[PDB]
């Protein structure tokens, strides 16, 4: 265009690339997040295809990973998917290759996606295990990427790392029903004391079937957002 800035949402090839190798050349700093982790790392090669970063950390392949280049125009967050991996020989590290994105969008604010918004509704998990065993679960929080759900009595070994939640449903009062496939991430036991009483929270990764699914859940969260900042 005709102006030195104009959009927040870059989607020329030649920009993103450009974007990179200056973001690369001034050390802007990098933010990888996924499931429950984040770590703050430097771009370490950028070509016409893929762009390089080196941590001795697993990353999840296959799957679209959560970025943050925190640049001095603002942070620009963008989504991309592993491609190659292997070892960059630095203290043996991993240098880990992912795809351009083919979206960015630069903006002002920090959107954790770790982040879960805790609510008052009455939202609950229904279903039935691999077993025909069926389960229920508080829904604790929720974002549009996942949601902790809770229990007192988990059948835990449907409940390990990645295991899959097919056919669940969100019971999500005067918003209805949700029917969607969920990926455990993480379990751990709160306990209250005061008599003492154990919470298992399995925190779970939203599979979607439909964007209709997900767009219901945005609005959901609109919601509850709002809800809770009027709550201040």
């Amino acid at each position: 265009g005709s102006h030195m800035t104009e959009g927040t949402i870059k989607t020329s090839k030649y920009e993103i690339i450009a974007i990179f190798r200056e973001e690369l050349r001034k050390r802007t700093e990098i933010e990888i997040f996924f499931n429950n982790t984040s770590i703050i790392t430097q771009l370490t090669r950028v070509d016409f295809a893929e762009f390089h970063i080196q941590t001795h950390r697993k990353i999840p392949s296959g799957h679209k990973i959560r970025f943050l280049l925190h640049s001095d125009s603002g942070k620009i967050e963008f989504n991309a998917a592993l491609t190659k991996h292997d070892n960059s020989g630095v203290d043996k590290g991993i240098r880990y290759a992912f795809s351009l994105p083919e979206c960015l969008q630069v903006v002002q604010r920090r959107r954790d996606p770790r982040f879960r918004l805790r609510h008052e509704h009455d939202f609950y998990c229904r279903g039935r295990h691999k077993n025909g065993e069926n389960y229920l679960f508080d829904i604790k929080d929720i974002s549009d990427g996942g949601c902790a759900l809770m229990t007192k009595t988990p059948n835990l070994k449907f409940l390990s790392h990645n295991a899959l939640l097919k056919n669940a449903v969100l019971m999500l009062a005067e918003y209805g029903e949700i029917t969607i496939d969920l990926v455990v991430k993480n379990v751990i036991v709160i306990t209250l004391d005061n008599e003492s009483e154990s919470y298992y929270q399995i925190s779970c990764q939203f599979k979607f079937r439909h964007l209709d699914d997900q767009r219901r859940i945005e609005k959901i969260l609109l919601d509850l957002i709002l809800e809770a900042k009027r709550k201040k």
